[PDB]
């Protein structure tokens, strides 16, 4: 049983499967957690999602590593039996891109902000193969974001990163944060060594109106949580500026 250093726990509902946790957030959706150890500190814990459409899967994020990131597409292939038609991924940093060569191995299409793409060298990633790019307000152009049935990407500002993007699960109450959002009792935003804080407090707000009635809030390093995660994440980047 993994008991990460940093990341939420294991719960009720959580399944076990290989180095990786999944936990069934509502009838079409699960939660991927993967778990760097890092030395003299620990396991730290990262969430994406997974997100059944009809008879094809779509995926948010990957994990930490390509073995864990493959574990997923078994997982995937054991429990769901259907194929991934594509995966988007919410920045580049390593927990949240660095499995993309297993994506790719696999045949998945991937999407990213191009900002992530065009950041991924720097960073030391892999850039998807495709990018998508955002209106003045922040959602998505629909044409770089062909065929993504539920999935409702939103940039919303600087904030954890400059790239950082979000997505709406649409036909459920579900909205995922990634790194830009925070669970309502954190102590800390994380790490702000690449943060805009600035303008972070109405990014976190701009997400949260860009999704006013999700109110199952999914982040990359706590269980999901309600909108408080959005509201104590803001009020806790108001202090940065
Ligand atoms: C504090 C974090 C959980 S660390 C993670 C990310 N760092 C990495 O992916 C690199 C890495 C590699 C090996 C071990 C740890 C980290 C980042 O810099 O934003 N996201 C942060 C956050 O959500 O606040
Ligand atoms: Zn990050
Ligand atoms: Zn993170
Ligand atoms: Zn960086």
């Amino acid at each position: 049983e993994i008991r990460p250093t940093i990341g939420q726990q294991m719960e009720t509902g959580d399944q076990r499967f290989g180095d990786l946790v999944f936990r069934q957030l509502a009838p079409n959706v699960w939660q991927h957690t993967s778990y760097l150890d890092m030395p003299g500190f620990g396991a730290v814990a990262s969430n994406g999602l997974i997100v059944r459409d009809g008879g094809r899967v779509l995926v948010v994020d990957t994990a930490w590593t390509d073995d864990q990131t493959a574990q997923i597409l078994n997982w995937i292939k054991q429990e769901i039996n259907l194929p991934v038609a594509l995966a988007v991924v919410t920045h580049a940093h390593q927990d949240k891109m660095g499995g993309m060569d297993a994506l790719h191995a696999a045949g998945i299409a991937t999407y990213a902000n191009a900002l992530s793409n065009q950041l991924a060298p720097q960073e030391g990633m892999v850039a998807a193969q495709h990018s998508l790019t955002f209106a003045a307000n922040g959602w998505v152009e629909p044409a770089t974001a062909p065929n993504f049935g539920p999935l409702k990407v939103f940039y919303p500002g600087p904030g954890h990163t400059s790239d950082n993007i979000t997505v709406g699960i649409d036909g459920t109450d579900i909205a995922f944060g990634g790194c830009l959002i925070k669970d309502s009792k954190a102590k800390s935003l994380g790490n702000l060594g690449d943060a805009d804080t600035e303008h972070y407090a109405a990014s976190a707000r701009a997400f949260g109106a860009a999704f006013p009635k999700a109110s199952m809030i999914v982040m990359s390093h706590s269980a999901p949580d309600s909108r408080a995660a959005i509201t104590h994440t803001a009020r806790m980047a108001d202090k940065l500026r």
